[PDB]
């Protein structure tokens, strides 16, 4: 397992424009088109991303260079962040796929809102982490993905993967 196949099963993989779990147009693998309520507007930042006139429909191939594009933006985001980068510095493998998942979410600004759970992750008290992660709209919102990142770093395992 590693990180592309890690946001592949949380996000999934769809070749027409659709709303996301906050209404929000996107495409490919959870590639965030605009969070303006017109489709004309998404369709024209797709158009804009791909660089040509897609008509709100891309390939395999394209979604995936977004994603490969969409990763290496997120991490590279942790890595400039002075909150973020001591952090992801500290982890494990494991534990930074699933910093960057969370980031790949909700953007480095969301993720370093979680003061208290990044000192604990930082700390190593991995159970304490994951109860404060747990304390969040993330979590009441997207149960099922926010359960799998905390597995995640609560264990150091992919084990809550497995299966999926
Ligand atoms: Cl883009
Ligand atoms: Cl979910």
């Amino acid at each position: 397992m590693n990180i592309f196949e890690m946001l592949r099963i949380d996000e999934g993989l769809r070749l027409k424009i659709y709303k996301d779990t906050e209404g929000y147009y996107t495409i490919g693998i959870g590639h965030l088109l605009t969070k303006s309520p017109s489709l004309n507007a998404a369709k024209s930042e797709l158009d804009k991303a791909i660089g040509r006139n897609t008509n709100g429909v891309i390939t395999k191939d394209e979604a995936e260079k977004l994603f490969n594009q969409d990763v290496d933006a997120a991490v590279r985001g942790i890595l400039r962040n002075a909150k973020l980068k001591p952090v992801y510095d500290s982890l494990d493998a494991v534990r930074r796929a699933a910093l960057i998942n969370m980031v790949f979410q909700m953007g480095e600004t969301g993720v370093a809102g979680f003061t208290n759970s990044l000192r604990m992750l930082q700390q190593k008290r991995w159970d304490e982490a994951a109860v404060n992660l747990a304390k969040s709209r993330w979590y009441n919102q997207t149960p099922n993905r926010a359960k799998r990142v905390i597995t995640s770093f609560r264990t150091g395992t992919w084990d809550a993967y497995k299966n999926l």
